[PDB]
């Protein structure tokens, strides 16, 4: 109801200067105060109780580092290559449907500008349901070396997909991410709630359709949305290039595991089934700090993705916001490796980690209301009255 | 003919004379065995209690429980005016109207309810204090009632991708019939507290009127008679199940089984987990400023259930089993099923959550080959479609809900019970696709991550001095705000 | 400061009628509002951070029951015998120094009246630093069969102790509890704090002094204050009768284990070293409900003790308070056995218990301030405005 | 002679000219290597900065760090009035006086402080915002800083009874000397933020004036010179230890070791866990509206420590080891000790708590026989006497505290540092009796319950809808109140 004015006093001239944004949560606190209710509902939502959405972040907290001291770390190099090309930093913007709800004027173009306008050029997955055409987004994209991938929601009308694959290969996208964790649109009750005052995606998809989609294209194929060791090993038996261990930001099945627990489980199997070199394994979901990024790289992930932080940077400070988020994260990784005693993404191995309490995901017995309610704790000292 | 004078006189505990609907009853022998505590009858002895009485009981109870020669006689004209008891609402102020504006249509239109918690919220705001305490309470500290639900959250899923999940089919077979859904309505006592006009006649209706029909379990302590509730059923194809408390006068029980069998209920669920009434302190508290009885016999034994099979042709399900050895025993006397339950945490506190006993029991049932010969149901704390799926993956034939159907029926009558069925039917169908399975038959434990099932912790007390002085990081302030 | 008047409007005629006290916590909420600050400080205190004081209660919550259904439980008998005599119920009032701070007019006499004035007669441990003489307390004691024990703080001046042992044996006390967990008076900073506006106990005590104290008396001897399996087995090698597994209500060493964890550990060793029949093992600390009592009895304890609940019942409703607390607890035990499917304290064995998470005493990693601070949960439905 | 005009001119990042105490300095080469960030120097370039400068630095720093020919010359008379910088208190309003009434004597009399948390509380109320942020902050999310202390609580005790604990003796030997206590004061940088007049000269004093004297570790970044701090020591028998950051200009480091060795410090603690400055976001935040440098060389290697042994006769302790393999390496190059530390959680977040690495390390040190040849110290989050005892039982020779001595010295100067020593000396003595041991030598791991050491959990998110609607039990209301 006419909040738009209050909200406008918020973003107009009260957002702080980008030089004061310390971490990816600041982009998120500011976007929750100014985005429109339906932008906010749609970007932040999770499926149902959002325990997977949050467990995704929190599972990073079950893993602690075992650093090395007295290692020369004057120079640290954080570039890696993902899926053939060499990339500046080991993370990427992952794909967000409808980026124009938050940044109406420039949509997923400003993200494209942000991933290539600064020193660091980060990859950008363009969403099949992006609110700006592939055409435009790739054209906004400031800088040759900055790479871009299409993620695909195969349609029931396979005609539309085949044309679309062909048209983006024409446009030079550098790989195909087929999202398979969404045969139906998980329930996101925050949306639902405010929406009170699908043909588009084919629920029939199958590994055979991935096999045929292989033959219809030359780009590399990454299945986005694996959540089991068994389908990582399958995506390897039908020969795709990649697999993103992901549960769609916890917007699809609640009580799906966090990707980092599934990565730590799958990688030893890959190594024992000898498949490890044959598969790029990416991981996204709830990654908010450089040490999160680094924990996933140490276990074997090739690149970790981020959806919501970029998206809220982009919605509050447009393409410049996305540049600042790209470097905030770039400095976190870089400072932490220096502190970890490694100098290059390939040095990042598992023995930099204490994985002994990775499975200490607990649900504690219900608090004792009454005992807690009569108990009074000690008190600090006081200060003279006056 | 009995004079008011003579009547009123006997207002004392070892001589309870009371009047209900212009009739005097000698309730002396009766009150220590009144299911809803003897306090009510004791206190209101020597009065005309009909307003307490008439709106909370099944129409058949005076005839069914009191010896014929205790129905004393007609009261002459009427009581003294301050001897007719007004409707029982302990602790309720004149609130009755503020909670009636609260419910009168400020209750949101029934197509805006997104989940089963919405009905809890709505009922906690509009229901009568006696009925909220009665419906929402657990035994003592309620740690088993909360634990019943949180134990679900110690289980994660292990989904399949790129499976054609175009058509998914959630229907199944429970106890001989084929049901549309894998959940049912468990027996709750006294539904008229929250739905004074229809009570159970409305859950008979929401369960059967729609394109999905859910099994209904009727309670031995239901505020409507089993005839009234079956007669309310709108569909000829919906299943009703009768739940039994066996009385110390076993002929009373024996007539009751014969009766519900003729009305055509389809199974007999014999509750065995309340030999004594658990202590529900929110209720208790509500009378102080507002445990045995012969009614539930505290002597049932495995031999009784052995004798009941012989008296009946309905399948018998033992409802209230809390450990594997009793699951295995129930199997050995050839009963058809067992409902793993702790009665919604209203009886022993620190009884375990049924999802955890089921994860324990079903592998022992498989290894003993008794697995295919006993259907195992589970209830307690099931609020979402993925709780139901966690139980079906571990082996339970069917999942019971007692409390969400009581708040739904309480705020919205039968269309609440039908809406509540759609919420949950959609949530299950919806996560069967995202799990990559298309039929209940495909739910297997290899779809669950069971490795932290047992990670039920009690953490050490924390340090109020360390945390009293710690300040966390802060977010950026706006230039304004 | 003149709170005494407000406080007096509290206890005078605003305490609820004893018939409305539902559980042992109600006695505690009411005593915290009316006791004098120094009574309250001294009764509720723990050593230092009070984590042992609370862990004592909470460790009961790590243990869940495995009940039996379809057991005739029309009749349940909860009496047991402790230390030779046969006792009504399996719990006892444990010893509280200075009971007159809360009940100034009748001190530990009203407790003595309370343990024998009703149907149930419960034991009463009389404290060496009780604020009423043994003489009086035993004389207040209404009823022959009601039993009473002295607990002893041996003095440095052993003369005073020897006379005192002899004088209480004269007075018919039924056993000696020597408290050994207190060679110094643990720091109870709530006291300390309000006290801003020892020869009495011998820190030299040793198992030899217990050996000699055996020869100077005929009463049975219980060492109160064992906290290790090793000294349970020692108290058995020098032949005393009992041992109370206790850490003095967590007023002595913080980070002492809860008695119930130590009981569950010690009892199998006793059984394997064959000593089990030779030792009564009691257990007190943080027992507040009948199911607590029952969990300790199932593992082998002979009787569980309670300090603070009796003490606050006694300070708010004097001897009648203590009667009501004795029956509140008596009905809890009795209802729960009925629900457990057992009919007699000897039926209470370990297999009535799920001890699988007894050691799930966890300290979780620090909450993530910022993530939690930007996250907003789902919302219940609302109700029309008006 | 230099004219104000010429000076002020160069107020730009690649030409920093600044005036401090009537003297112009060319600080251009210098500011990217200024330990307290280059931002301060950058911003105040072209001004007379003496009020920022004079009150926060050791008296010897311009002479020790700047090339002699950069000390430009005398400034002629004085700056423009709005070019003399006022004392740095970022984000502090005129608050300086409300916090000065706060501290002026409404600070409670020093014999009422019951524990080390009291000083935290008092300093958080009276200290300057720059100094509270600086002293109290951790890296990033601060989970290692809090975790440093809570890890203690995952260890319980296993006490002895009926042991004669009449006389208990807490004294011990650390690094060759015999100390009265098993704790010491770890090096904190900039003590003048919280104690502007004496800084470190007062912890030299509280540590030595009393009947108990505690070892003091002096920082390479101390706001007083190592001479001033040793000269302040009141007792001839107290131990001072020097902590080193080695600089990229190794001659600067080499002169510094030679110097502190002549002043008679007793050990060299070489911090190795901050090659780069951890990101302490409370500080950061305080300048926005208020990481390498050559100063700490990011190239030290095990060979450097190998070369330092040859240059020195002090024992060398490596301070900042976070894993067993580096404990074992430090042992293999024959250094005397290792301080298991993560620098008070100010450097890498998700580094482990030192009490847990020590429980891991000491059994591997015993089995390799290196156990007796390396003294292992531990710091981080030690606030009570039973934390110290948990570390001594597991093997640590001595426990370090950096932050409680900084709040104590900040609110109460040297008598705070002496009081803080008594609080902790009493708490240790006191629990050695209740453990039943009378000497540090008797503390062994068979006195600890170590079975839940590793029970460091992160629980699943909980269900805000289930808990939003649950109401717990309530206590009895008074008839009144
Ligand atoms: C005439 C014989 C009676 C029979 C056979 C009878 C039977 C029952 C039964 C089967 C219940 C269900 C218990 C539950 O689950 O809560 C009940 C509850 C109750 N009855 Fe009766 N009743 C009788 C007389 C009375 C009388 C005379 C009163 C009037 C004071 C009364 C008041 C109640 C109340 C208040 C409850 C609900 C328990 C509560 O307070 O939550 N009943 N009765
Ligand atoms: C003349 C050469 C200088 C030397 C050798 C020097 C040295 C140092 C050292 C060793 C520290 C300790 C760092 C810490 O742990 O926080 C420090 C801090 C600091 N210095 Fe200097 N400094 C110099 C010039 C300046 C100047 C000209 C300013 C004036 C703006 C200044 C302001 C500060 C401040 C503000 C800090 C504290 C860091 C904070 O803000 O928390 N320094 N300096
Ligand atoms: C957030 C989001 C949105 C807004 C949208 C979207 C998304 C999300 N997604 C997801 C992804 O990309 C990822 O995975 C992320 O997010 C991760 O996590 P974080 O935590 O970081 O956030 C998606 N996906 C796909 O594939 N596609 C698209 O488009 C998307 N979107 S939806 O579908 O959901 O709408
Ligand atoms: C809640 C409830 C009520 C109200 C009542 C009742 C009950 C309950 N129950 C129980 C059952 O049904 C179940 O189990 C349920 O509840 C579970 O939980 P949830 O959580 O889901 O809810 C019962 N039972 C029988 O059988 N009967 C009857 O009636 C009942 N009720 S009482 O007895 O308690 O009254
Ligand atoms: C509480 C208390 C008080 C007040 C006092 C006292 C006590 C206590 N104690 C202790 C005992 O008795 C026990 O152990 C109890 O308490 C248990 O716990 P609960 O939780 O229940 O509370 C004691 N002890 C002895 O022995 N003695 C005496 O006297 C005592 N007291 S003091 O010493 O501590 O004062
Ligand atoms: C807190 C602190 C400050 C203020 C400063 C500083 C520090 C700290 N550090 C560290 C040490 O000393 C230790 O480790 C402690 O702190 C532990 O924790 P607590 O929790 O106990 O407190 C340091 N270190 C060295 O070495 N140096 C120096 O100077 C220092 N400081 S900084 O660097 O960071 O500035």
């Amino acid at each position: 109801t006419k909040e738009d004015i209050a909200r406008k006093e918020q973003l107009k001239s009260l957002l702080p200067p980008l030089d004061n944004i310390i971490n990816l949560y600041d982009f998120e606190y500011l976007a929750s105060q100014t985005l429109t209710k339906q932008a906010w509902a749609y970007y932040s939502s999770g499926a149902n109780d959002e325990v997977t959405h949050r467990e995704n972040h929190n599972a990073y907290h079950r893993i602690f580092f075992k650093p090395k001291i007295l290692v020369d770390v004057r120079k640290v190099d954080i570039s890696t290559d993902m899926l053939g090309s060499h990339v500046d930093v080991p993370f990427y913007v992952s794909a967000t449907a409808l980026c124009k709800l938050g940044n109406p004027l420039e949509g997923e173009k400003d993200v494209a500008r942000g991933c290539g306008q600064g020193v660091t050029k980060v990859p950008q997955m363009i969403s099949t349901l992006a609110s700006c055409s592939p055409e435009e987004i790739i054209e906004a994209a400031p800088s040759d070396k900055q790479i871009q991938w299409y993620q695909l929601y195969v349609n029931s009308d396979r005609k539309i997909t085949d044309d679309l694959v062909k048209n983006v290969e024409k446009l030079g996208v550098k790989a195909l991410f087929v999202t398979v964790d969404a045969p139906s649109l998980g329930q996101r009750e925050k949306d639902m709630k405010l929406k009170f005052s699908s043909k588009f995606i084919d629920p029939s998809l199958t590994w055979k359709d991935i096999e045929e989609l292989k033959k219809k294209t030359k780009l590399p194929i990454v299945i986005k949305g694996v959540q089991r060791t068994e389908d990582v090993i399958k995506a390897a038996e039908i020969g795709v290039s990649g697999v993103v261990l992901s549960n769609h930001g916890g917007r699809q099945l609640d009580f799906s595991r966090a990707p980092i627990e599934v990565l730590a489980e799958t990688m030893p199997i890959l190594e024992q089934r000898n498949l490890k070199d044959k598969l790029e394994v990416f991981v996204d979901g709830g990654v908010r700090r450089g040490t999160d990024v680094l924990k996933a790289l140490c276990l074997g992930a090739k690149g970790v993705g981020l959806g919501r932080p970029f998206l809220y940077a982009n919605s509050c400070y447009g393409r410049n916001g996305v540049e600042k988020a790209i470097e905030i994260l770039r400095d976190e990784i870089e400072m932490s490796m220096r502190l970890l005693g490694v100098t290059s993404i390939a040095e990042l191995k598992p023995d930099l980690l204490d994985l002994s309490t990775l499975k200490a995901r607990t649900v504690g017995v219900p608090n004792d209301v009454l005992y807690n309610e009569v108990y009074e704790g000690p008190t600090l000292t006081e200060f003279e009255d006056a």
